[PDB]
C-alpha cells in the first residue's frame, strides 16, 4: 500500500483528562504561563487577530484580565500603529493586569508577509508593541520562515511569533528562524472551511502534541482555534500548550469590534473568518455570520478560568507547568 | 510523542454482555450483594445523595425494596439527623426489606469534608445511621482520604464509603484509608457538565474495571452515575460493580423530594446536580438543573430495573450476583450498533 | 485488567462485500441453499415465527416463492396443527415452489419448552410439518438443548432446529443435541429491546461468523434478525449464513396476519415482538407498533432476491455456496 | 475466525492531508495531468457519463476549461456519434482548452458490453472521439475485460478506459487487457444504492490506494464518484488518482442536459443514477431526483480548481505529480 | 350618540362583479383608457413612483406595453430630468406603445410640494415629461391644492395630477384647482402602515366610488395601491377607476431598480414604502422588505391584462368605458 497515514489524529472531543491525586484547591492554583520565551501572562488566554474580535478595546480588556490581545491587520499601518498606542498609553481610574517592565498593558499585533510588512513592523515596534505575530494561513513556508528571521534580525527588541503550523517539522523550522513562540492550528477553527476547501487539517490535540513534542519547551506554543468550552482549554494545556487563542468565544462581547444588531428579538454581532469573502473584500477558506451578543467579556474570562482551575484541581496541578507535564488522557469513542 | 494516552476508555453504550450456557431462570436468580464489606443489600440498587432524589421518604422506600438510600447533605445537621431517625424507627403497617441487626431499616448519609463534618458525623452516628458516605467531587484527594481515615478511627462502629473515584490508584488510596467500599464515577452522570467545564472524566465501564481490578475484592465498589436502563446495571455489575447508585432513574418518582408541578399538560418534578448553581446557592457550576417527568411510585421502577437485571443473569447463566461479576464476557461494539 | 472483551463484534453496517472477478450474470446465479441438513430451499429466505408475520397464508406464499415459513406458536395446539395441514394440503389452480417428496408445500412450526411441548410437537408432526423449530430467547440453555434432543430421539422423521444462539459454544452444544440446523440471533431484531433491558447482544455479522466457524458446515445456520435491505442478506450469507429469517420486511404484507388499519391517510399493519407486553398478554423484551402496508409479499421477495443476485454478480458467485466460501469484506467507519 | 476482513477501508471524510514545507504559491501550481497514458488534460476534472450531466454542450465546456467530458450512452449510435462531431468541430468566436494534435477539443464517449458495442465503437472512432470508455457497474468481469481488449486490438488509434473497479486485482486485469486507464469507484456515488441493494462497496480513498498501489503508475486512474468538495479532489489525488470524475457537482449547471423546472420558488434540474428506474426504462441501483440549478459550470470548475491549488499550496506540491507522490494523511475519528 | 360613521366602507375583497349579458370575447375587448383628461393609454396600468419600482428602465417597459410609469422623486432635479430624457429619447430595433404627438414614449414624474418643486417642474417639463404628479401622502391639503393650481397656471402645456385622496370633497377641491386627474388611495398600499400608525384609511373600493361620484367623469381618477390580482383591477375600474397604479405587482421584475440578491436558494429584490425608514434616510408609515424576483415585467403585465380581459368578457364590456358605466357588484361576507 502507498497510502501514508501518519497517525490517528485526535481533537478535543476524542479525549478526557484523568483525575489524579490532589492536594490543591481550584481557588489556590496558579494560572500564570508563558506567551513567548520573554513574555509571561497571568492567565493563558489570547484574543484572536480578527477584525470581529480584537481591536484596542478588546486588547485593553485582555491585558487588564491577565492575558493579551493580538490586534488584527485588516487596517492600514497608521490605524494599527495607533491601536497599539491606545493600549500602550491606556490609564485606569485590575490586580492581575499583564504589563511590561514600564508598567504598561501589554499588546500584540498581527502582520503578514507581503510587501508592506517591513513598514508595518517598523511602525508597530515604534508604537511600543510587545510582540509581533507573523500571522499566516500556512506558517510552514519559506515566506513565513524568512519573515520571522527578518523581524528577529532587524527588531531583536520585540518578541516574534510565527504560525500557523501543525507539525513538529514546521515548529522546528520556525524555531531555527528565531521565533519566540509558535502558533498551532491548521483546520480547527470554528469558522474554518479549509478542511472542506483544501482537504487540509490536523486534529488540534494531536497537533499540539506534535509541536510540543518536537519543541521540548525551547519555546512556548499558542493553541489557536477550536476552543469551545473551558474543558477544551485544559485538554490543550495538558496536551502541551502554554496558551490558548480564542476567536468565537470572545466574539459578540461588548469589547469586540462591531455594532450590536437587533434581529428577530435577539441581539447579535458579526463573526467571520479572516479568510472569508467579506473579510478579503484565492478561494475563501472561512465563513461569515452572526454570533449572539454576550455582554462584557470579563464574565466569559472568569468562567473559562474557573473551569480550568477546576480541571487543575482534579489533576492535582498546582501551577500551569504541572498540567503540561503530568496530565494523563483516555481516548473515548463516539458514545463517550 | 509526549501525549500520555493510558487506554481507550469504554462507557456503557460501547459494550454488550455475551449470552452463555445457562441453567437458571430469571425468576430464580438471587440479587443479593454487599454495599460495604459489612453491609449486605437484597438488591444492588442505591439511591443518590441528591436533594431531588433521597430524603427519608425515599430512603424508606429503598430499604423496603431491598436496597438503601443515601440521604443528601444539603440540609443542616439537625435536619439530616432527623431524617436518619425517621427511617431508623419507621414501622410498617415487605419480605425483602434491608435491615440492621436490630431489625431496623438501613439508611446511609452523605457528609463532606468542610469544618462542619465532625459534628455532622457524630450526630448521624448518634442517630443510628448505618453508613457514612464521605461524598465529594474528587475523592482522590488528601481531604477525602484523611476524612475517610478519621471516620474509621473515630467511629469504627459504623461503615464508611469514600468517593467519588475513577482509577485503581484512587481506590487503593481509599482502601488504605479504612474505607469499607468506594464510590466510582467521575463525569458519567446525566446532570454532569464536568466533562465540558474541566475536560475531566473516565468512561464508566473502564472506570469500574480499573477500580475493581486494583481492589481484588477487598472492598466492594458502588457504580455511581450514568445508569439509563436495566441493561446498564448488568454491564456495571459484569464490569465489577457490586451495587449501582442512580439519581435520574428515581428522580420524579412519588417518593423523591419536591412538589409535582403542572406544565403544558405533563407533570414534572425537578432534578439537578449538586454542582448546579441552584444546588450551591466560588466554584463554577459542574452540573445542570431541570425538570424530569413525574413517574409515580418508585416501586414500579425498581421492579422493572430488577426484572431487566434478572433477564440478564438468565442470559449469562448467573445464579447469583457474584457469578455475574466473575464470569461475564463482553464484546466491544461500534457506533453503528 | 479484569474486563474480558472477546472481540470488537460487527453488525451489517460495519462491513461491505468486495467485488471480485466474475463470469456469471445476476440473472444466471442460483439461489438454492439448505434450511437444514435435510431440507433445501430454492431461495435462502425464511419468514419469522411471529403472530404478526407468519400464519398459514404467509407460509404458503413463502413456499410458493421457493422459501419456507415458521408458523408461530402463540396459538393453541389444535389451531397450529390446523395451520400446518392448511399449508400441507394447499392446492393451486409457481415453478420455484419448495416441496417435500410428496409434492406438498413445505412448512415449519415453532414450539417452546413449556409443559405443552410434547403434545404440540406430536400434533405438528402428525399434521405433516416439515421441520420443528425449538424457538426460544436463549438457546444456550439446558431446556433448549434437552428439548432439541427429545424431539430428535422421539420424532427422528422430522427435522429440528434450535435457537436462538450467538456463539460458537452454543452452536456446538445444539449440534451435539442433534439439531439439524441452528438459528442465529441474540439482539439484532428490529423490534428487540434486549440490549436495553438486559444489556445482552452479539452484533449479527460477528454472531454468524462465530457460529459458522464453530460448525464447519456440519449443519447450516439461519441468520435471524436485523435484516433491513437486500444488501444485508448478501453479507449474512457471505459471513456464513445459509438462510435468512426476516420479520419486519414481511410484516404489513397482505399475506401477513392481521387487518389493515386506516390512520391519517396512510395504511398500516401491526408488528410487535414476541416478547412485547401485548404478545405476552418476565419483563418485556420487545416493542409493539405499526408498519406501512406493503401489499403482496411476492414483490418484496422478488426485490430482495434481485439484490442478492446483483450481489452475487459483483462477487463472482454462481451459487450460494460460492458466496459462503469466497466473500471478502472490508470494515468501514461511521462516516462511510 | 473464518471472516475475511481485507482491511479497514477509508473514505474521504476519514482522512485529512497534512500541510508540509512549501515554496510555491497556490496561484503558481500546475494542474496538468494525464487522463490516459496518451491524453493529457490541463485540469484533473472529468464530467460523468450520465444523461443528466454530459452531452455535447457540457463536453464542450469541459474541454474549454482544460478537462474532458464523457458523453453518456443512453442514446442511439447515431445521436451519440453526432454529439462527438459537435464537440470535435465546435469553433469559438479559452487559453486552457484541452485539444488534440489538430487543435480540436478533446472528447470521450461511454460504451457498454452489449451487442451494439461493435457498431457504436466504430461510429464513435469514425466521428473522431479521443477516448472510448467501456462503462459498466462491474469492470472486474470477463465481459468488460474482453471488450476492452477488443477495442485496443480493433481500434489501436483510440484510447480506451475500462471501469468501474475498486481493487488492485481488477486494475491489473484491465491493464493486461490493454486499457490506457482505469475508472475507480464501486459504491461511492452520490446517487448510488448499490451499498444497500447488493451490500457491495469499497470506501473510495482505499479504492484509489488499492488501485494506485497495484498499477505502479503504468497507467493513470480516474477517481469516479463521491466527490462533494474540492477538498475531496485533493484527497483523491493525494491517494493516487490522476483525475476526478464528477456527476453531482456538475448536475444542475446550465450546460448539463435538461430543462430548468420551477418548484416552490426554487430552480432545479434533474439528477439521477444510470442504474435508476427512470433511466433504465436488474433491480435499480440508484435514485432519481432534483438538484438545485447552479448556473454556468465555469464558476463551479473555477471554484473547484481554486480549492485544489490551495491544497497544493498547503502541501508544497508544485505540480500534480508532487501531490500524488508526497501527500501525507492522518486518519480522523467521527468527532473529527 | 355623537359618533360619526360616514358609511360601511368596502375594499376589494368585500365585493364581486356580477356576470352580465355579453356578446364579446376577452380577445376582442379594448383596453384603451385615459390617464388624464389629455393623455390616453392603451392599457390602464401605471407603475408606482417608488425608488424600488419605477426609474427610466421600467418607465420604458411601461410605455412599450401601452402604459406609463411615474419616475420617483428620490433623486436630485438633475437626475430626474435625465431619467425623463432617457425615456423621451429612446428607440428600439411594440405596436401598442404609449406615445406623444412626436412619436415619443410617454413618461411621467413625481414632485413634492416644498422648496425645490419650482426648479423640479421646470427641469422636468423642459426635458419633455408628459405628466407631473404632485405626489403626497395627504392630497387634501392646502399644500397640494395650490401646487397643482401653480403647475396648471404656469405650465399649461403639461398635464398635472394631484393626490393622494380618498373622498369626493378632496377630489372636488383638486378638480377646481386645475387637476387633469387625481390619484385615489389613502391606506390601501401593500407596504402601507398608515392604518396602524395613524388610524387613518379608506377602503379602496369605497374610496374609488366616493371620488368617482364627485368627479362625474370631468376628470379620470387613478386607483393607487392595494392591487394584488388582476381581479382587483376589474373591480377598481368597475367602481369608477380609469387606471390602476401598482407598486408591489411590478417590484421584483427585471426592469425595476435595484440588484437581485441571493438568500437561501431563492432570488429577491428590494421593495419598500416611500414612508419607510430607509426611503426617508416623521415616524415611518411604510415597511421595508424583499419580494421574490419575478423576471421580465412583460409576463406580469400580460397576465394582468389577460385577467382584465376575462372580466370584461364576463361583464359584456367591449371597451373600458362599458365596464366603468355598467358594472354591478354584490357584497360578500367573510365566508366568501
Ligand atoms: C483565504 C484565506 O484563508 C485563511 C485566512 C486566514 C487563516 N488563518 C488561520 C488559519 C487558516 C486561515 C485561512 C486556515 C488554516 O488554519 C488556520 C487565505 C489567506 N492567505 C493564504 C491562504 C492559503 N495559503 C495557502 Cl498555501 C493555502 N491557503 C488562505
Ligand atoms: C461545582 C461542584 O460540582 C460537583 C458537585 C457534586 C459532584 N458529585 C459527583 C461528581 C461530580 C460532582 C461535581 C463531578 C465529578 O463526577 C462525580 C463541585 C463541588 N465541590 C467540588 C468541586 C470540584 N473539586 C475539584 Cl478538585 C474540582 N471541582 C465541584
Ligand atoms: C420477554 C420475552 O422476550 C423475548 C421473546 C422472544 C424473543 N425471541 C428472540 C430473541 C429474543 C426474544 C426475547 C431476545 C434475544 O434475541 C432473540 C422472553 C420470553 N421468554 C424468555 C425470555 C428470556 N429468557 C432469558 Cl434467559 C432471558 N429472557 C424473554
Ligand atoms: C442497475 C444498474 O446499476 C448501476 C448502473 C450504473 C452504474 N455505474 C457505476 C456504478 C454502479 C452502477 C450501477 C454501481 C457500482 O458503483 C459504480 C446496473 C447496470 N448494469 C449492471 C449492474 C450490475 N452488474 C452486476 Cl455484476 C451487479 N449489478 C447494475
Ligand atoms: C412618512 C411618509 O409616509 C408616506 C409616504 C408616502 C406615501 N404615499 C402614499 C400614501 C401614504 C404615504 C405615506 C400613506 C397614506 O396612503 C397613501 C410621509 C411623508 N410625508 C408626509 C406624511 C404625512 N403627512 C400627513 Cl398630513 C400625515 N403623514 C407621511
Ligand atoms: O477564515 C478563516 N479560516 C480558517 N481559519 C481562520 C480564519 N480566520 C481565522 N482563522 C483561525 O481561527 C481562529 C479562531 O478560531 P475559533 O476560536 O475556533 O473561532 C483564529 O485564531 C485563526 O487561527
Ligand atoms: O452537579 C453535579 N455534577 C456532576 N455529577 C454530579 C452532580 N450532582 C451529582 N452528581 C453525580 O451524578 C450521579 C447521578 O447520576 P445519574 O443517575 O446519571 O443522574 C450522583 O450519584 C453523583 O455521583
Ligand atoms: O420481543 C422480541 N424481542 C427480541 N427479539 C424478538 C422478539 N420477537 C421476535 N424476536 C426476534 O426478532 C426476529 C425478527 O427481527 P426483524 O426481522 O429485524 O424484524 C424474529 O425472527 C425473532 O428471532
Ligand atoms: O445508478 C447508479 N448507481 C451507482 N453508481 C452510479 C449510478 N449512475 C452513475 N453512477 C456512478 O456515480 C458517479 C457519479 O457520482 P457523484 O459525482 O458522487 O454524483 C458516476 O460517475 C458513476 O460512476
Ligand atoms: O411608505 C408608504 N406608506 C404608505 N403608502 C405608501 C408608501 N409608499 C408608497 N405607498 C403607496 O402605495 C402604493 C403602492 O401600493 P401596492 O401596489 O399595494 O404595493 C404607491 O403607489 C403609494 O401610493
Amino acid at each position: 500500500s502507498m497510502l501514508t497515514i501518519v497517525q490517528e489524529a485526535l481533537t478535543f472531543d476524542d479525549v478526557l483528562l484523568l483525575p489524579a491525586y490532589s492536594t490543591v484547591l481550584p481557588k489556590d492554583v496558579s494560572l500564570k504561563t508563558r506567551l513567548t520565551r520573554g513574555i509571561y501572562l497571568n492567565i493563558p488566554l489570547v484574543s484572536a487577530a480578527m477584525d470581529t474580535v480584537t481591536e484596542s478595546r478588546m486588547a485593553i480588556a485582555m491585558a487588564q484580565n491577565g492575558g493579551i490581545g493580538i490586534l488584527h491587520k485588516n487596517m492600514d499601518i497608521a490605524a494599527q500603529a495607533a491601536e497599539v498606542r491606545r493600549v500602550k498609553k491606556f490609564e485606569a481610574g485590575y490586580p492581575n493586569s499583564c504589563k511590561d517592565d514600564l508598567g504598561r498593558l501589554r499588546v500584540g499585533a498581527a502582520v503578514g508577509t507581503g510587501a508592506d510588512t517591513p513598514s508595518r513592523v517598523e511602525a508597530l515596534v515604534e508604537a511600543g508593541v510587545d510582540v509581533i505575530v507573523v500571522d499566516t494561513a500556512h506558517g510552514h513556508s519559506a515566506g513565513v520562515i524568512e519573515r520571522v528571521r527578518w523581524v528577529k534580525q532587524n527588531f531583536p527588541q520585540v518578541q516574534v511569533i510565527g504560525g500557523n503550523i501543525a507539525t513538529g517539522d514546521a515548529a522546528l523550522a520556525l524555531l531555527d528562524a528565531g521565533a519566540d513562540a509558535v502558533k498551532v492550528g491548521i483546520g480547527p477553527g470554528s469558522i474554518c472551511t479549509t478542511r472542506i476547501v483544501a482537504g487540509i487539517g490536523m486534529p488540534q490535540i494531536s497537533a499540539i502534541d506534535s509541536v510540543a513534542s518536537a519543541l521540548k519547551d525551547q519555546i512556548p506554543l499558542i493553541a489557536d482555534g477550536g476552543i469551545r468550552f473551558s474543558g477544551d482549554m485544559a485538554k490543550a494545556i495538558g496536551a502541551g500548550a502554554s496558551t490558548i487563542m480564542v476567536g468565537s468565544l470572545l466574539a459578540g462581547t461588548e469589547e469586540a469590534p462591531g455594532e450590536v444588531e437587533f434581529f428577530q428579538g435577539r441581539y447579535y454581532k458579526a463573526y467571520r473568518g479572516m479568510g472569508s469573502l467579506g473579510a478579503m473584500a484565492l478561494v475563501p477558506e472561512g465563513i461569515e455570520g452572526r454570533v449572539p451578543y454576550k455582554g462584557p467579556m470579563g464574565n466569559i474570562v472568569h468562567q473559562m478560568m474557573g473551569g480550568l482551575r477546576s480541571s487543575m484541581g482534579y489533576t492535582g496541578s498546582a501551577v500551569i507547568e504541572d498540567l503540561r507535564q503530568n496530565a494523563k488522557f483516555v481516548k473515548i469513542t463516539s458514545a463517550g
